[PDB]
């Protein structure tokens, strides 16, 4: 069976220019606004805990599978550290499922999970938590709420729909409300994201005997309007494949399928043609749809 591709872009590095690097940010006073969390320039590729440049209030650590923050006793609270773990380029108006493990959460740390813009691979990148609604709709954490809270440790699932095309990020936020009395660590690991978009459905099909042009009107029960990536297969009543087409970005109804001259000539009056739609990214396949070939209702000629 065909599995959807993992669309994470997490190579386990702070090296800003490196492909798959992750963003690192902070917010003094734990406000809506975050700026880039600088670390000593000579140490950006070094494994282990990396100090917040000069101030050393927070340390951060990344490796092939995990990303973590440490709050020191010198932290001025409230204070928040956030990471951005980038995805590959996403399709506009597709549905995605992020999974990861919430590792250790020290006593005193509260956590939030958001969707955001991708980390833009600059040391002056910035973001606002409240920018989430510019990039994603319908964000849902299974069994939990967004906003800073204490959370159970274990597997997490977050689903959302994109509002734009392009890479995005999972934003992993944590904060302390009071000054730490010892090192407080929080870890996140084993990040994955897959496309879970449902394929569109056939609303209506128009085909006439001897006519090469087939017009298929698509619909979506769950409100999708960008049918990009759906693979439409059209078959005759004998189950023989006639044509396959892939829907392009924001392609409007009706979707045209052009038959060969022999195929058009072979269509029978009232023939039940079959349509099967495969979502190429999520790998989900629709139910079989059927429609009849008709007689062109165009005006008679004499
Ligand atoms: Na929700």
């Amino acid at each position: 069976e065909e599995l959807p591709d993992d669309l994470m872009n997490f190579k386990g590095t702070w090296e800003v220019s490196a492909d798959g690097s992750s963003g690192r940010f902070f917010s003094k006073g734990a406000t809506d606004s975050y700026v880039f969390h600088l670390i000593p320039a000579k140490d950006v590729k070094k494994p282990g805990w990396r100090e917040h440049n000069e101030v050393k209030d927070s340390y951060i650590k990344i490796d092939k599978q995990s990303i973590a923050a440490r709050y020191k006793t010198s932290t001025t609270a409230p204070y928040s550290v956030a990471f951005k773990v980038n995805t590959k380029s996403l399709i506009k108006d597709h549905d995605y499922k992020i999974t990861f493990e919430q590792g250790q959460i020290a006593s005193g740390i509260t956590v939030d999970y958001r969707i955001g813009s991708a980390f833009n691979k600059t040391t002056d990148d910035s973001f606002k938590i409240s920018d989430e609604s510019k990039y994603a709709s319908n964000v849902k954490i299974e069994g939990e709420e967004q906003g800073f809270k204490q959370r159970e440790q274990g597997d997490k699932t977050i689903s959302f729909r994109t509002l734009k095309e392009g890479p995005m990020s999972l934003v992993l936020l944590s904060k302390v409300e009071k000054k730490p009395q010892g090192d407080l660590d929080v870890e996140f690991k084993n990040l994955k994201i897959i496309d879970v978009t449902n394929p569109s459905q056939l609303d209506k099909g128009v085909a006439y005997v001897g006519n090469k042009n087939v017009q298929l009107t698509l619909k979506s029960d769950d409100g999708r309007t960008n049918f990009e990536g759906d693979e439409i297969s059209l078959f005759n009543s004998r189950g023989e494949l006639l044509q396959t087409v892939t829907v392009t970005k924001d392609q409007q109804n009706p979707i045209s399928i052009t038959l060969s001259e022999d195929q058009a000539k072979s269509l029978k009056n009232k023939e039940k043609l079959k349509v099967s739609i495969k979502q190429k990214q999520s790998k989900k396949t629709s139910k079989d749809f059927f429609f009849e070939v008709g007689i062109d209702p165009k005006v008679e000629a004499k």
